[PDB]
């Protein structure tokens, strides 16, 4: 090891009397080294000091092999060993530092005039064999808890001294760096329970469904194709099919697939003497329930599209020539409002254009959609004219990204031309079903997916998930390009979010 | 020693898989003062406070017999003490007592849950994999077992609650007897426990008595002398009825137990049935005189209609009910004069009357105008015609915050009722419905101004004669404001009131009391 | 054969704490102090307390936590290090007269005790001292660390014993009374024999523990909080409502802004919107704007009453719009604007929804097109300080109202002039803020932890040093003074303020009069 200003820390000497057993662990173990998630740094000749290349709590997290044994046990002790590789030939100049932070300290920005001050160490660029550190452990309890997240010593590692060198006119130069951990001979196991499954450290996964079976979360139809293009506006602000990864839904999205485009509504009908009766819907959740103004802009499964709309309604007829029927009505949803559609208060109107005023009964109506009219890609009238909460618009993306988009195409009145509309959205709907059940726990930013083909195994692209809930890709062309409907969707690691992928 | 040994005992196989634990060696250095514990505690084993559990063959594998968390409420020496100090550590020794009859076969598991383990179902494949022992309900010496103390901390806090090993039972086998006549036997546990050799208190602080531990404990005043808390007159029985619903839903003399009231029930006991409002009279030339009520509550606050059914004390019955007012007269003689009104319930119009909204109507007969102003009075009961015990309406016709209903029973329980029907001729009733109740109003102004902490689910109570001193019956008080009792018998059954009820000690929903 | 004494000293038994031979096993580095902090006795941050006979028995005077902040020199060399263990010692010292008669107690309340309330009753059960009034020699106490944690962290506040005194008999003086006769009392502390930090960490300032100051500017060259105007006076005034409910120049201490206070000066009483122009038949030009903040950034409702910046003051308003036309011979002019913002109810005004109507009577015709356009005030017309339509006619969530001065206390006003249209009365009208801006500014660019209640501020001139009265600066962020006379006072505005030490709600000012 190294010379470190520090004393040594007491491990499982301190935690034997206070907890009941002592486990030991497989002794083949302690004799490998194994990359430690988020333990990859590239430096950059345009790279300035101070920059923070890493840093990362000590825990279980830190060992693929640790962190899966850590469901049976309840708490742990000890310290563990790092190693630092460096990539670099012997015209390198440049120099980092590499610390060591105690638990309990302010969340902020490290300047490169404080960063030495901790017991540290500092590394040249040139350097040939890995360099070895410790990673003791100091708490102020006894033991931790596997299923919290307490407070830990932290290593943080930041450019010191920047990289002078030559550089070809293809590839520029990257110094690489990666991370590699092991526990050291004073880590321990505390109390054997019974395996759960739904622990903290669980790797994200995706259901196997081929996007060509999936479900459309902005209208009840099949998905129809995926593509990816830059003609359309960056930055959208769909109401349906946004969800955290984490399992928190936000707009107005609902759980299941079958909710999104239509109402439930109490009815009241009175027949106008000019184009027709008039039906007024007081909106009501779903499952059945009060529906009361809040951060929602609308009850679930409300349209989010703006456009001349018309549903079925379930008709009911008091005259004696039949009894129930289903007929179309009416409604608006466009700008310029000439309106007083107040979803966002419970109030929606609708009429149908017919003489010979119709008997009517009213019955607490569901709604499905049947087709539309003059589709626009912008938010409907929620309020009279006014403003209500809603999600916030999709972004920011790094340079030379763009947004994937699931594509299906709707039915159309318009008297001009057939070719398409065509809907766009983030997710599918199984997809937000799969998060908003798992409700998993997000690490550091965004997952690296892998978009593989089943059958061949040849890979199509890498795309990267954001945490927000969309997917990005690094593509510099000028025209649309769509991809099969085949491949699964795989994970591969966290990443920061300074990542650049590679291009398509 | 005992009589024919084709008996199980044999205990001795512990051989739990745990090391030693250190106790009060740990503590010492970070504790401002020297404290010890009578030496005489630590020799003989007292009942826990929660030390009653019964099995019977009802019962299905997986249910959960009892569970306790490491403490001082697991000793009623250490559940004193322990208002005087403040944190806790060590060990203890635990004793169970089965004795079932040499008739009965089963099997019971006891484990040791370890800290910080989620809270929930604990099913029946799970509780093996914690350090375990098997006990079977034929034993004969009681079984022991150490509860040891696993934390992090040097010491808990005795107020508030941490996180501490616990001790949970279920039943693994279901219990059968081979017992040929007539009968299955039920099999009753206890519980016992004391201190180990490192059990120790840190520091002194002034006793309070209102304690987080403490203990529930009743009023001694008979049922005799108490007053109704649903209209104002004495109870005059107490009464056991199966063929009677079982669920009402009652929105007076509802209480918990740890304080919070439910539904409309009055702290004082003079509040019920009356109310207080401000009154505007004129005159009909058909029903005579016609005053329009806003309703405000008794002591003067002002009426905002919240997640209340009607302002507190109102009548929670249906029918018609006449009140006695005091009113101002103008014409000269007479001044200040007392008048019967009378209103119904349900005239379903639109008058509803609507007593969620501040609003009441009521009307005397009247062939002649009588000179009256505009007042604030208050209305107090004095007859009723046509009296059925079902909720009335409040709103118009939309739906109102509402107590639960009385419930969920066990099989063959039935609800005990403070009641009383005294015979008489009936003049339009068919359905006689005589006075009733669920609780005094001497017990819930005790429960609302003591503010207990509940433990497990319930109590168990004893109603205990007291010129004779020979017990009764023994009853399930549940926590959320009403009694049962075992009852399987066809009729009526009634009971003295000469009796003052006891708490004996906490109690699982699933026990199953004595027949009576 | 014995002999009982019937007068022994007082003092309190203790059992020794172990300090850092606990925690040595489990700490990366144990680092000691210098020698010599250990024999010398220092005036805490909170260290100012006073007693009255407007007080009753059974009220709590003051209670301190056992930390390092309760030493200057602990203070400052907390913000180098990261833990610490150890116990102190703590000296009181009250100015008590040979005519007052009464007596407290000081008790050392152990940790996880129910933060309730404690009687008389129940005080003298703890490890106590009883003090006198009339003692002339201070009074010490030990505070050992009584704790289930092996080392408290500096950035936690956490629990810790607490020292806590509590008034035991009502102080009455032989006089008749009711007289002003005040007792000061003040509180020294030292660390004990086995205190030392735990971890080295490089020294930030920006920490827990950081003694607050205030910028040295005289109020003549400040800003208003409340209108683009420099400060003209500051004065207090009983004859106005003594509980304003202002929604500008309002911020916690801490740094927590509270209301549509913005951080800088020039964002007050203006604001920024998306304008579309109409004409009419007689009306004249009305423009609809939809308010966005100053920065660009979007406007979303939420628990703010309004867009920061926007005017909380009821009246008609002239303001200067920038404009770009469309027939020739000009491209850009600036035209005056009127503004309905009072409880008029003949318009639709909601600020919170965002959505604005603004008039002119004419000129020819003015055809105008849509534009991003910034409002700032011109002119005020019928002044009446209360806060205008936010809403349409329902309510909004707002800052709540001053509160709750103690009595005989009232508040301290920044008095800045307006720009008036009048055709009666030359009188020209003033606005009262509770702090100027530099005043709100200065704070939320520091994260001060206010550790206490009140804090004691006192007002000097520079050149003569002559201090003109004391004022308590509470937490909530505005100034109160002991004042008892019936007409206005005004103020010399060429001094400044500057801190003295925290104090708790309960302390009694010094009256001030002329
Ligand atoms: C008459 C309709 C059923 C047929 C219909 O109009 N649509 C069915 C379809 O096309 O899928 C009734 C059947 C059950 C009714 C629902 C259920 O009773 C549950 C719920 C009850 C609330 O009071 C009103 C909404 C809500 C949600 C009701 C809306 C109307 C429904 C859906
Ligand atoms: C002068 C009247 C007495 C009237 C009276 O004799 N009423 C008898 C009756 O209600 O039949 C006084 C006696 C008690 C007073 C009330 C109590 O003293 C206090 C109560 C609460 C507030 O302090 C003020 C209102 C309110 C509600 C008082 C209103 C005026 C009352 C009602
Ligand atoms: C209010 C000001 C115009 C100022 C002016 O000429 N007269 C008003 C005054 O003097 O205050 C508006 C007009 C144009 C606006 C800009 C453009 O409309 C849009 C532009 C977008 C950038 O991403 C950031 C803001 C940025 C740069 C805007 C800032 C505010 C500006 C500069």
């Amino acid at each position: 090891e190294q010379a470190v200003p520090i004393q040594p820390v007491a491990g499982a000497a301190l935690a034997a009397p206070a907890a009941g057993q002592i486990n030991q662990i497989d002794p083949w173990i302690f004799q490998n080294f194994v990359q430690c998630p988020l333990g990859e740094f590239s430096i950059s000749p345009r790279n300035t000091p101070g920059e923070i290349l890493f840093d990362l709590a000590l825990g279980p997290g830190l060992n693929p092999y640790l962190a899966h044994l850590s469901a049976m046990y309840t708490g742990w002790v000890g310290n563990m060993e790092v190693q630092l590789v460096l990539a670099g030939n012997a015209f390198t100049a440049g120099k980092v530092v590499v610390a060591l932070v105690p638990p309990y300290f302010p969340k902020g920005s490290l300047t490169t005039a404080q960063i030495t001050c901790f017991p540290h160490v500092m590394c040249d660029v040139r350097t040939l064999e890995p360099i070895q550190l410790p990673l003791l452990d100091v708490r102020r309890v006894l033991w931790h808890a596997t299923q919290d997240q307490e407070e830990s010593m932290r290593l943080v590692c930041m450019l010191y001294t920047p990289l002078r060198t030559n550089s070809p006119g293809d590839e520029s130069f990257v110094v690489s760096g990666r991370l590699l951990s092991k526990p050291a001979a004073d880590f321990n196991f505390v109390y054997l329970t019974p395996p759960i499954e739904r622990t903290i450290y669980r790797m994200v996964d995706l259901p196997v469904i081929q996007p060509r079976l999936c479900t459309h979360a902005r209208w009840p139809a099949p998905v129809y194709g995926l593509l990816v293009d830059p003609s359309l506006p960056s930055n959208p602000q769909w109401q349906n099919g946004r969800v955290h990864v984490d399992g928190t839904l936000l707009g107005t999205t609902p759980i299941s697939g079958s909710w999104v485009s239509c109402f439930a509504a109490e009815a009241a009908y009175e027949f106008q003497s000019g184009t027709g009766e008039v039906a007024t819907f007081t909106l009501i959740e779903q499952d059945g329930s009060a529906y009361v103004p809040g951060d929602r802009a609308a009850p679930l499964g409300y349209p989010d599209f703006s456009g001349q709309l018309e549903i079925e309604i379930q008709t009911e007829t008091t005259k004696t020539g039949d009894k129930l029927k289903v007929t179309t009505f009416e409604m608006i949803l466009g700008p310029t409002t000439n309106a007083d559609q107040a979803p966002y208060q419970g109030r929606v109107f609708a009429s149908v254009t017919a003489a010979a005023s119709l008997d009517l009964v009213d019955g607490r109506v569901r709604a499905v959609p049947r087709s539309i009219y003059g589709f626009q890609d912008t938010i409907p009238e929620y309020n009279d004219g006014l403003l209500v909460p809603l999600a916030p618009p999709i972004g920011p993306f790094l340079p030379g990204e763009v947004l994937l988009r699931f594509r299906t195409y709707m039915r159309q009145i318009d008297t001009a031309d057939a070719a398409a509309e065509a809907i766009d959205c983030a997710l599918p709907q199984e997809f937000v079903s799969w998060f908003a059940s798992n409700a998993f726990t997000v690490q550091s930013e965004a997952l690296l997916l892998r978009y593989r083909n089943t059958l061949t195994g040849q890979l199509l692209f890498e795309c990267k998930l954001y945490n927000e809930g969309y997917i990005a890709l690094s593509y510099s062309g000028s025209g649309p390009l769509t991809f099969p409907t085949d491949g699964i969707f795989e994970v591969v690691s966290w990443v920061p979010r300074l990542y650049q992928l590679a291009s398509v």
